[PDB]
């Protein structure tokens, strides 16, 4: 049962939509009936808005997920998304502030619940709808099972609907009512010897670790000899490229140009974008963000540095080229393993490339929105 899920505009369980049904599940809505009162909170708890631009209270936020937020299922690895990540994250065009909403105990004056929105343009099925992307949900894992996280939620959509906003895509590895899409993550080893020692992979008999090193090492050579960091003046050229490759897919992020400076103009530790620019032309890109995990009571090793596949775009190489570039561009920016969705043309290049199936699935929901589901290959969003 979805005590919670079935009293909100989501699919049931069992509801399979036609191609051709596309539309909200409660249309018409009115800003002016929107409840003005925040919701209520237990007793000695309150709401918070976070100013993720102030140092201090975006370091509150940063310290709440380095201990509460997402780990694996056999609880190793903890997502540990850096305080300049989430400053980057948060603040796209036109965020608002009071979509950054925490939860305080009163009594120690400490953070111990967070939710997320931004403001983006999502094409879905071929119709552009202002929606919200809702992120970094989170609550104190002393605080956990006492139905704080659907407040969390009520909280925000009601927030959101204040902006005559009455959409939201949003993803969790959990199983929710009910996904439009679900993607297996794959795993490229780029530091062998470190993943091992850490237990995220592992050595048979027959693979000797002199072995595996050599299976997974790269040249040192790009496939594409002038792929460069992204500058300034790339950002029309980015846009037209990745603007018209995601028109294919049924479910992506309409950027401005605006937008594609956000998301794409490297930071260091944050997000790196790689063009190749012919007679002043971006003919082809590589994306990934960072997103170490920590890594829980392994004796030698606290953190293992990810990049995280976002978007790749190529009209003068074969998309394995390409991603076999993308895997060189992060084992020369220190990381550790290169991990891929199976979205947009991902999985094609997987067995080649010498990617790993994981342990599980990234599901990708909407809110408010009923629609045919599909397979991963048309999903055209990255989140993060
Ligand atoms: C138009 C605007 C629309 C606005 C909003 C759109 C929707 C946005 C939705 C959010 C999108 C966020 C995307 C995102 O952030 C990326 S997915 C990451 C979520 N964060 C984590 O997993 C961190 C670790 N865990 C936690 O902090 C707690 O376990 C959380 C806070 C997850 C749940 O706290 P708790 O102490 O374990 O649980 P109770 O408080 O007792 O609450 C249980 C109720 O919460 C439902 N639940 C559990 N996990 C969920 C999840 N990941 N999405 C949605 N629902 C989730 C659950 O199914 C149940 O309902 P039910 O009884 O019906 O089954
Ligand atoms: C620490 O636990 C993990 C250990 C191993 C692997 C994972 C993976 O989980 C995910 O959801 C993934 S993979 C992946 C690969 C490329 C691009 C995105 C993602 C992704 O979603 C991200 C966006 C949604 N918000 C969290 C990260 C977890
Ligand atoms: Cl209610
Ligand atoms: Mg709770």
């Amino acid at each position: 049962d979805y005590k919670f899920w079935y009293t909100q505009p989501v699919p049931k369980i069992n509801d399979e939509f036609n191609e051709s049904v596309n539309e909200p599940f409660i249309s018409d809505n009115k800003v002016e009936d929107v409840r003005k009162d925040e919701y209520k909170l237990p007793p000695g708890y309150s709401w918070y808005v976070c100013d993720v631009k102030d140092e201090k209270d975006r370091s509150e936020i940063y310290t709440l997920l380095t201990d509460n937020y997402v780990e694996d299922d056999d609880n190793i690895f903890r997502f540990n998304y850096s305080a300049e990540f989430l400053l980057w994250a948060l603040t796209s065009p036109n965020y608002l502030k009071t979509w950054h909403i925490g939860v305080k105990y009163d009594a120690s004056n400490k953070l111990i619940g967070f939710i997320s929105a931004i403001p983006t343009d999502i094409c879905i099925h071929k119709r552009t709808i202002k929606m919200a992307e809702v992120n970094f949900l989170c609550v104190h894992k002393t605080l956990r099972s006492k139905r704080l996280a659907p407040v969390l939620i009520k909280e925000i959509t009601r927030r959101i609907n204040l902006e005559n906003i009455w959409q939201a895509i949003y993803t969790a590895g959990v199983y929710l009512p009910k996904p439009v899409s679900d993607a297996r993550y794959y795993h490229r080893s780029i530091n062998v010897k470190k993943l091992i020692e850490i237990g995220f992979s592992s050595l048979n008999s027959r693979l000797t670790m002199s072995r595996a090193i050599k299976l997974y090492r790269v040249e040192d050579t790009l496939n594409i000899k002038n792929m460069r960091l992204m500058k300034k003046k790339d950002v029309e050229g980015v846009h037209k490229l990745l603007g018209s490759y995601l028109e294919q897919f049924n479910l992506y992020a309409v950027f401005t140009k605006e937008e594609i400076a956000h998301w794409f103009l490297p930071i260091e530790n944050v997000i790196y974008t790689y063009v190749n620019e012919e007679n002043g032309k971006i003919k082809d890109m590589i994306s990934f963000y960072s997103l170490p995990s920590q890594i829980l009571g392994n004796d030698k090793y606290s953190t293992l540095n990810a990049a995280y596949s976002f978007y790749n775009v190529t009209t003068t190489a074969t998309f394995k080229q390409l991603m076999q570039d993308a895997i060189l561009l992060a084992k020369r920016n220190n990381f550790d393993v290169f991990n891929a969705l199976e979205v947009m043309q991902n999985k094609s290049v997987f067995e080649d490339l010498k990617f790993g199936e994981g342990d599980g699935s990234l599901k990708y929901y909407l809110y408010n929105w009923k629609c045919a589901s599909f397979a991963p290959a048309h999903v055209g969003i990255v989140l993060l």
